[PDB]
């Protein structure tokens, strides 16, 4: 039944941008929607808003562009795609964001909930009266995840509009996740968890300092790893339930700092320890499934 609030288990996986970059490291999304231990996808990414662009690495061959929006894809695959996934019980999350997203956000408010409306009508419930491109069609994503990399100009205001529409929703619960770095504070979504409820926060553990491989196995005495830090600043935040994901490379191609073995059950039996704990996201599904044996290891990690 997907996200599950009450589990230490939850796994939250990106496809979509193939990061093992090879012809036949990503399958179509519902290759893995038969996996009983990755109950969250993200489909990365969303990578323009206005105007609107749509990335899905070699995904995108089997779509179409819209004729007036070349960057923009027409994706049945994915649609179909989305819909079997939910059916088999799997959260899919629609990621806005990542390292290429240029546009830099919006320069007023009003431009920044007009944007989240747009996003509305583009991905969540089909609107009659709109004329919105729909790059899944009729499927209807399960929400958001918030994955800005660079400054993004009124963003706590986009967020802000595109809940007031989900929390105004009917049909089904829509969440809402973030991707921040682990440097705290997080300059690209710092304003946005500060002023937007989150359902968690699927914390990068990994390309600095403060990431899974700075953690020190037999202490809890930690100076880089800084999964305290994020506890505490969760309880205060505007959702003082929110859940933290710790998030990792799935190879040692996907980010620097992968972490395997002795180092990654024990980072994770020490974030265990914590009230916040929800389990474990990964970048990303075609290098978990290329790097043969790392899944188990860290479902073996999260008993
Ligand atoms: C606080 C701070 O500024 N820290 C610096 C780091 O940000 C910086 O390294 C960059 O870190 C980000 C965040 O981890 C990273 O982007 C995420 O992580 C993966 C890579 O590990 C990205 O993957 C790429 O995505 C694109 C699509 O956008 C694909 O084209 C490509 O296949 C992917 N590459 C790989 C190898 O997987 C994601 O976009 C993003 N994930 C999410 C959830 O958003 C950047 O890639 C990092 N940039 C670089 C150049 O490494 C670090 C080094 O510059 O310095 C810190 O100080």
């Amino acid at each position: 039944a997907g996200w599950n609030v009450n589990s230490k288990q939850n796994i939250a996986v990106y496809w979509g941008q193939n990061s093992a970059n090879s012809q036949s490291t990503q399958q179509r999304l519902s290759f893995y929607c038969n996996d009983a231990n990755i109950n969250v996808i993200d489909i990365a990414f969303l990578n323009g808003i206005t105007p609107p662009m749509t990335n899905f690495a070699n995904a995108g061959d089997r779509c179409t562009p819209f004729s007036d929006n070349p960057w923009l894809l027409q994706c049945p695959e994915i649609e179909a795609d989305i819909k079997t996934c939910q059916a088999n019980g799997k959260t899919i999350l629609l990621s806005l964001g990542g390292d290429s997203y240029t546009q830099g956000g919006w320069s007023s408010t009003g431009a920044a909930q007009s944007a989240a409306d747009q996003v509305w009508a583009m991905f969540g419930p089909v609107q009659s009266g709109s004329s919105v491109h729909r790059p899944f069609g009729s499927a209807v994503v399960d929400g958001f995840d918030f994955a800005f990399a660079a400054t993004t100009n009124n963003l706590a205001a986009f967020g802000a509009q595109l809940k007031s529409r989900t929390n105004a929703a009917g049909g089904k619960k829509y969440y809402f996740s973030a991707a921040p770095q682990c440097f705290f504070p997080d300059a690209a979504v710092g304003a946005l968890i500060n002023a937007v409820p989150m359902d968690w926060i699927q914390i990068q553990f990994y390309n600095n300092p403060c990431g899974v491989s700075g953690f020190t196995p037999g202490t809890s005495t930690q100076n880089n790893y800084n999964y305290q830090t994020w506890e505490n600043w969760a309880k205060t935040s505007p959702n003082p339930n929110v859940k933290l994901l710790v998030g990792i490379p799935a190879g040692p191609g996907a980010g620097r700092g992968y972490v395997s073995g002795s180092q990654l059950t024990s980072v994770f039996q020490y974030s265990k320890g914590f009230s916040t704990f929800a389990g474990a996201m990964m970048w990303d599904m075609s290098q978990l499934y290329q790097n043969t044996g790392f899944e188990t290891q860290v479902v073996n990690a999260l008993r």
